């Protein structure tokens, strides 16, 4: 009860501070809610820990964040560069697994612990990438679009890959069975929501049986998420769909307003237990600081190659520009290595190496992406 | 994760159709909410559970329903029926708590036994009558600034008596160091809020190093419910002062708007968690619905008493709304009958005539503060 209500107090007001801390040094506001985390954190002064209340907090605020840039967002828009988005997403998988498995094998890994190794590098987590695009304005752009779309076409990729490992840590093999099922839940699922969002004009929420429009937006986020997360998909992607689908009429029952006055509350709170999370380790361990460092590297590299490659239809800057948005990962890495510790394939160096990966494609993106969006913004701008 | 996403849809959808149910039939709409979560609840459906989760969520619902309702409150005109307020909680306080002792003694309790039915009599949760003074717009209404009021001296006056039979349930003796030491805290923090009250209209926030003026008061409002809930009062009576503290600059930075688009989404979970917990016993128990109709009328007409005498400065009909509105019981009663019970002091049927009245003042308040309040405004209209 008070403990929880003061933890949350204490993130607030940290992440407060260091907002405005990093507005005025002009760097990624993102990252100054993530640092607030730290320090009031375990790593510092001990007033916040890890918790399953904060982190289901923490879980609504990156669902509101995600809402709110759907409610942004024409799905119209997403499939102009649906071509774009799909080819990102499956480079932004082939490119780092294949990196992975080749450094794996390099430093004499087996078989198994190779592929382990690669898996782990597919996933992307788009959170912070969405929230730095959300922050400089630029959600309309064409680099933006094509993000969130390799985003959700990634998540869809990244639960094929986890559904596939978790079966050969349990059985020992591919359970197809399992596979194809979350497959088909899941395009189901996406080509649904591509169907309901006609249903939003085509049908006014006045003969409706709900309290106010709002109310009726809040369910259907949240529901939408939900079932996002009951299929094994990440709830920021159900949110997303379900952002998407009112976006046509957000401005007619004014749900940008509320839904920004949501995220503006639960967003940093997500952010903040990023920071609380972290582990200022492996210093002791050496090995973890030196093939961690190159793997971190060949994870961004991936990323950043199936950006450019499937996205250089807009240009190298915009193109790059979406590779780093990519970059960030999180936690279907974190579970593939975690499987991996019980399959036998993976040990806790390797998954040190991982989590090192982890962090620091998370710290990496915002601020590679700032600057790299006002590099592409100035490209605009010459060409008039 | 996926599971409380779920329930939280749940709960959601069934509040926003109940609302839109109780709406049309012009009855009070939160108790649609309350209905809502008693048919996905475990008494039917059986799609939400109680849990640690949703519980805390409830909380930050109802610590933003009363963080939304200071906002449109001045201190001032809080101040300007002090008088009124104090008397009321005092009555309030006394009289349920005579008539509970007294209708003890005569149902052949001993003299202990006696003492805890009354002091299990004499809290008042405002919740609920809060809700419905915001859903009337009737907030600014002389009633609803004596309830609000009576409100925040009823929740000191509610933690000394906690606090007194906590230490006659551990120790067997009046803990004076320790009621002291709370009185303190309490004037003190109640006191130093409105000091504080002045320092936001004398310092402008750009100067302060926070995000945004919104960020600001999120911060402070939760803090505040984080400060009274650690000394033992309620968090909802810091929301409620924290929400006053900001209630000047409301306008000039947008406050209003985005607090009651969190109320919007966080209330309805507080109130629909009331009917989860719905336990639709004792029908078994006979002496239960005998001694515990005449205890819950003896509990309403305590505070309906205490409203009339205490408020009769605003005539009849504003005293008999104020006293209805200080009706409903809650956590604090059960708390005592609960601690009675590790005292010796307590039977399972009295806790069970204790939760019986706890639940229908709760939902007795809103079906009679209705109908009153348009009485009342009936015949201001008719004075002219
Ligand atoms: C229109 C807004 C969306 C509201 C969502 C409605 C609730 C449905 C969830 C039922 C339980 C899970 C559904 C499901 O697809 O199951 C797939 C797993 O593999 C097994 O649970
Ligand atoms: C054609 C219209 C232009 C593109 C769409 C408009 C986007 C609107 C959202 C404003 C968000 C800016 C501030 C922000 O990112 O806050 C993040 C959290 O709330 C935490 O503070
Ligand atoms: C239930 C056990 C805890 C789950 C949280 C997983 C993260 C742990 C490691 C430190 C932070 C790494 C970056 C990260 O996870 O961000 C991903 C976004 O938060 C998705 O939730
Ligand atoms: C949005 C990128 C367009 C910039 C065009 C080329 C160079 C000019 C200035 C860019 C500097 C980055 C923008 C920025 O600081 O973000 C605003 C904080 O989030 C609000 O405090
Ligand atoms: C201005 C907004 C208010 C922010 C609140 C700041 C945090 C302070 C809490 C420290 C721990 C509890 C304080 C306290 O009064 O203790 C009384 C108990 O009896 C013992 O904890
Ligand atoms: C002088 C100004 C008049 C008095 C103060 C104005 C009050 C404003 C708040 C509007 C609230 C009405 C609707 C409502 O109660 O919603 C309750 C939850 O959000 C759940 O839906
Ligand atoms: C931690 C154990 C559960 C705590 C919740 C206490 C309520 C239980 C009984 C059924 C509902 C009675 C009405 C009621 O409690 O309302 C009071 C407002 O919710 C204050 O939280
Ligand atoms: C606010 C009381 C002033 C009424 C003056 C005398 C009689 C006229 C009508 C009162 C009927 C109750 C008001 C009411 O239904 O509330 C509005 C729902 O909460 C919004 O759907
Ligand atoms: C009728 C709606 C029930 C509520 C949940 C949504 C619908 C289906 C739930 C799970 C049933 C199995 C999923 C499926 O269709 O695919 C089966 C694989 O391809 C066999 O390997
Ligand atoms: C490269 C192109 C990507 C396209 C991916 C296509 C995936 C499959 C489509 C699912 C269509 C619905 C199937 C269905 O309703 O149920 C399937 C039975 O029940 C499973 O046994
Ligand atoms: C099947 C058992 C019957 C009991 C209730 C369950 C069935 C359906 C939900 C009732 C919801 C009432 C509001 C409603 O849907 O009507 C809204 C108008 O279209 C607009 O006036
Ligand atoms: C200096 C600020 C520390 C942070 C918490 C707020 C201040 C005081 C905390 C608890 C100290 C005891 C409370 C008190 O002053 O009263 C003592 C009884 O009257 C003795 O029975
Ligand atoms: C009927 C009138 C009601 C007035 C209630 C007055 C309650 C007490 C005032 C508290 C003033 C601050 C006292 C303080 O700072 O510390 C007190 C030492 O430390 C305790 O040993
Ligand atoms: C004591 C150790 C020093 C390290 C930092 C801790 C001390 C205070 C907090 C720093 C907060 C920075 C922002 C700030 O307060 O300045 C805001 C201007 O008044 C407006 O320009």
């Amino acid at each position: 009860g008070a403990e929880h209500l003061l933890e949350i107090f204490y993130l607030l007001l940290a992440a407060q501070v260091c907002a405005f801390i990093f507005k005025r040094l002009n760097q990624p506001v993102v990252i100054g809610e993530v640092l607030a985390g730290v320090l009031v954190g375990p790593a510092l002064l001990g007033l916040v820990h890890e918790g399953e209340i904060l982190e289901f907090l923490a879980e609504l605020g990156a669902v509101f964040l995600l809402f709110m840039v759907g409610l942004e967002t024409r799905l119209k828009d997403i499939l102009a560069v649906g071509k774009e988005a799909f080819l990102v997403a499956v480079l932004g998988v082939a490119l780092p697994f294949l990196g992975g498995y080749l450094y794996g094998l390099e430093i004499g890994f087996e078989t198994l612990p190779a592929l382990f190794l690669g898996t782990a590098l597919v996933a992307t987590s788009v959170g912070i990438t969405a929230r730095v695009l959300q922050e400089l304005g630029v959600l309309s752009r064409p680099y933006s679009r094509i993000i969130l779309g390799a985003a959700v076409i990634d998540d869809v990729l990244g639960l094929i890959v986890l559904a596939c490992v978790n079966g050969v840590a349990e059985t020992g093999q591919v359970e197809v069975g399992a596979i194809t099922r979350l497959i088909v839940l899941s395009v189901v699922f996406v080509g649904l929501a591509v169907f309901l969002s006609t249903l939003i004009a085509r049908l006014p929420l006045e003969r409706l049986p709900v309290g106010s429009p709002l109310g009726f937006a809040l369910a259907l986020g949240v529901g939408m998420a939900a079932l996002a997360a009951s299929i094994g998909l990440a709830p920021i992607v159900g949110a997303f769909l379900g952002g998407m689908l009112l976006s046509e009429v957000r401005e007619k029952y004014r749900l940008e307003e509320p839904i920004f006055a949501i995220e503006s509350f639960l967003a940093p709170i997500f952010f903040a237990m990023v920071g609380v999370r972290l582990e200022l380790s492996a210093l002791a361990s050496p090995v973890v600081l030196v093939a961690g460092t190159v793997v971190t590297v060949i994870a961004i590299l991936g990323k950043v190659l199936g950006g450019f490659l499937g996205a250089l239809t807009q240009g190298v800057r915009s193109a790059l520009t979406v590779g780093c948005g990519m970059a960030p990962r999180g936690e279907v890495g974190l579970i593939v290595a975690a499987l991996g510790l019980k399959a036998g394939a993976v040990n806790e160096e390797e998954y040190a190496i991982v989590l090192f990966m982890v962090v620091f494609t998370t710290l990496f993106a915002p601020f590679a992406l700032k600057p790299l969006i006002a590099w592409t913004e100035r490209e605009r701008a010459a060409k008039e």
